[PDB]
């Protein structure tokens, strides 16, 4: 464990295996001292401009974590494509990680020249939270994950967390974490950090779209033994009473047929249009957004449940906000415009899920009578009833991974909204700081905490390993599929690659969902 | 025994195991160079101000000292409230020091 | 099993153990003669006051029975201090009945 | 097990082997229903004529409890003449309990017309506080221990207990217990109950007094090589000045001489007379009484630390609160004659410890010169000082045995004051309690308690043995002793016998100390 020896090598590389695929990926790293070294309490109140459903309390803490947590962080785009175009699914299921080769650096400002140099016995302090004692903070679609591109080198986030909060204040259940109450392992350089983990058994994600749904399971060449209620009142002329007639469902009404089972889950979110011409001129992004209300406090229910964007020949439409919306390169922080980002749309399951943006159903409103009329009921909400079936949303290259599912006494289907793996015991959070270095203390002894210190960054490779497991296709279907494809014409430059100027960007989201399986 | 290696980790911790509770803390530290390496003699006496009964003669030393005499330096707020609120009695049995990643 | 010999004795306390706690308790009970040796049929209709929404159909009968359903029945409010001050979780996992002294 | 047959037999003896005694005894005993099977909380507060120094908290339980702890429970008098005349000392090593012969009793009531019935099929409870979670209510000189003749039957105590008090209210530490959350064991007749304990290591206790004083420990005959001032001033004539002289302790001047020890401690009280003439007239029992001070409460330190009673040739003098006293037999509960109670005497200490109504002794006041005169300090109060040895207060026949050691950070010399043996483990309290046995209840359910009991009580027999050890005589004192002897001359009864009328007496206290041993 040398000064002058390296303590990692670099891997990055795909291998497929049959029904595995293993992922590895390297990438370098910068770590500043944030904070000053301190742990700070933040709030957010309702003074001044500050609306109520934005309220916290929290702190900020002098640490740093490792995020992995998007599918890019390990699969080029080349292995996405292999994946999807000929796999049923896929689940992850064990992890490798290393820190090694770890530089801590000082840097010397005097007279407005600055100078860099090694700090060789200086520290940096990594530890793992298995048990998971700490807020997670994974999941939560943050920044500052491992780039896409290997090349790039990137910045650890500063990591924080919240408690509960009534408007800026804390109450009594509020907590306070100090990181330094945990036990790290401190490396120099030329000291390495490793650890692996294993997934819990998890459920393979869905890298298919349906090719019947479940309005149409039937045999069309034949008649059910079962009858409907066809006729309530007599059709010649014009002397027409109450009567009532039966009839068998067949080829001709398919929509009247009986049927075994129920689509999925509905709360309903307003359309709005790519063709601005077509929107209703007001602001009404979070005004008719769709929203869920907690102590007081609401916030967008977004992306929400799972429902297809639109329904037939109608790509212009999206649910205010029921879709994962991404950034194209370089694309602003506030206020972006529609060709500066892209667009999910979860077409692939109109087959068994309801439309965002439309009712899940009719109901009767009353009681009929010979003098009521029957009244019926738009159903914009629909909770869980027997015989319903669903899919869950679709990942992306860009995407999401995994999330903690929330400690609870109940859940229902517990598949993270924003897409992904649910773990109960996920991947635990990575901290890591630097030590911190005292500047030379006062010759005379004062108690005060020390508040003068060397100024430290630190800078390193990290590596993840992952095994995946494949589900293979079955499929009997006689025609060919859909596929992601590269584009055939000539370009300006190559998608999923580099520029002029040297920055690598991604065009479009790429899903999962090509291949099809029946119902 | 390397320039470029840790001698140690940090420990803080507590574990509670029925009859007993094992506490560990790390601190970083920093010391001066103190009294300009001498050794000095003080002391006070009755002129000026002084009292007697504030009198001294001492010495004063070019070493540190390291003290963890003060129960917060072991037990953290709620690790404290797991034992006043849950026991009659409790003392110390046994300790372990440590000093290391040591730069100069 | 004698006229003169006691059949059983009594027990009531409480004991705690890291991860269990077993509770004990004894009551002294009496029991009368219900329903006159009968079983009756009983029931309630719309007529008169009633509602529809309490309507019933029934029968009373001559046994009598056993509840120990309610916490306080087995934890003293001291033991249920020490119960939710300490603990994450607790649930049930067996239990020992015993009727004894018996006097008609 | 049965109904006809007995479960004990009567064993009331004692066997004296050497260096053991042991003392067995039983009784008849009868105990009520109390309390009307209910806890009831008590107070005593300042309203009305009621003091501060008066008050209490506490609860009053439907439980009985058996109380062996004064001596005359175990040892007849002419035993107890055994003992003092001839041991040196004497201590408890181990007891044996039983209850037996068992009756329980029902009591009906129609029309002025009485009668007692057994109620075979019914129970009592019994259990020992082994670990001494229950106030321990012994040791504090109550009523209801067995009785000192065998014949006599007897009525067993109530158990209540007191907690922390503000006035007649409660306060945030106070406690309540419910004997029923103990164990118990249920007998019916034909059942029994023992019981076995270990007395841990407890000092002898001294029948013996010194044959010698703390003061005169010399040597008659001999001078000291040491030396003291005796003179300050010059002799003789008229100009006397000041100087200094010395001379060594010797025969003639034994008050002089240096020595190695001191008296024991000192808490002064006030003297009173039996000859009531020689008396102050005023009622000054409680205002001129010693007392100390405990959170804003004042008590009579009654008896107190151990103190000679009175010095040579004053019978008539007593420290107004600092002696036993018994009464005789009759005797008022209040207000009783001086002839009427027997006052105990602790003469046999003043030869280490000091008069209890006089000062411990002289210290100097402040400093002398040639122009301030010496002054000097009267001690009434002194504690602790090294070298100090004493004596504990006597133990009499009709006296207490043991005490429970309060639980504490700290004591110091730990004997009780009233006398006896300390124990921090001492022999446990035992309690007893009919079973309830409920009458008819109603016929339709009542949530309500049960109010309604049959009346009940029960009778049977207890026995206690004792083993007690010994500590032999040594003396080679060549005159004869001090012993306790019945008198010689004629009387209308017999001491410690009967009556015409059947009423067993305790004429006389009878202390311990007879016999003399050295200092």
């Amino acid at each position: 464990d040398g000064v002058g020896s390296s303590s990692g090598n670099w891997h990055c590389d795909s291998t497929w295996l049959g029904d595995r695929v293993i992922t590895t990926s390297t990438r370098t790293w910068a770590l500043p001292t944030y904070n000053n070294h301190l742990y700070k309490q933040i709030s957010n109140g309702t003074s001044g401009g500050a609306t109520n459903d934005n309220t916290y309390f929290g702190y900020s803490t002098p640490w740093g974590y490792f995020d992995f947590n998007r599918f890019h962080c390990h699969f080029s785009p080349r292995d996405w494509q292999r994946l999807i175009n000929n796999n049923w699914g896929f689940r992850p299921k064990r992890l490798s990680f290393k820190l090694f080769n770890i530089q801590v650096k000082e840097v010397t400002q005097n007279e407005g020249t600055k100078t860099i140099a090694n700090n060789l016995t200086s520290t940096i302090q990594v530890f793992t939270d298995s048990e998971y004692q700490l807020p997670y903070v994974l999941g939560s679609a943050h920044q500052g994950c491992l780039p896409p591109f290997p090349a790039d080198v990137f910045m650890i986030p500063q990591y924080g967390y919240l408690t509960l909060n009534n408007g800026s204040q804390a109450v009594g259940r509020s907590s306070f974490y100090c990181l330094e109450y945990f036990p790290s392992q401190m490396l120099r350089t030329g000291n390495n950090f490793q650890f692996t983990y294993t997934f819990e058994d998890v459920p393979f994600h869905s890298s298919y779209a349906h090719s019947q749904s479940l309005d149409r399971l039937m045999n069309p060449l034949i008649d059910q033994y079962l009858y409907y209620l066809s006729r309530t009142q007599t059709t010649g002329g014009t002397a027409n009473t109450q009567t009532l007639g039966f009839s068998q469902g067949g080829p001709n009404t398919m929509a009247n047929q009986a049927k075994n089972w129920l689509p999925g889950p509905c709360y309903r979110q307003q359309r709005v249009s790519t063709t601005t011409g077509q929107n209703n001129n007001s602001n009404f992004a979070w005004t008719a957004g769709t929203k869920y209300h907690l102590n007081g406090r609401n916030s967008l229910a977004n992306p929400g449940i799972a429902m297809a964007t639109h329904k037939d020949d109608e790509e212009r439409f999206f649910p205010s906000n029921g879709i994962l919306i991404f950034g194209k390169q370089n694309a602003a922080r506030d206020n972006a415009d529609y060709s500066d980002v892209m667009l999910t749309s979860e077409e692939e399951i109109k087959t068994t899920n309801p439309v965002a943006t439309e009712e899940y159903g009719i109901v009767a409103d009353n009681l009929q009578q010979q003098n009521t009329a029957p009244q019926i009921g738009t159903v914009n909400s629909q909770g869980a009833l027997p015989g319903m079936v669903w899919q869950n949303r679709d990942v992306y290259l860009q995407g999401p991974i995994w999330a903690k599912i929330p400690h609870t006494d109940g859940n229902f289907h517990p598949s993270p909204l924003m897409g992904g793996f649910g773990l109960k015991h996920p991947p635990p959070q990575i901290l890591i700081k630097n030590t911190p270095v005292p500047a030379d203390p006062p010759t005379t002894f004062n108690q005060s905490k020390l508040n003068s210190f060397i100024t430290q960054y630190s800078t390193g490779q990290v590596s993840v390993e992952i095994e995946w497991e494949l589900q293979k296709e079955n499929s009997k279907r006689w025609n060919p599929e859909i596929q992601y494809t590269s584009n055939y014409y000539k370009s300006t430059s190559v998608d999923f690659a580099v520029n002029t100027e040297g920055v690598y960007s991604e065009p479009r989201p790429i899903g999962t969902r090509y291949l099809t399986r029946n119902l």
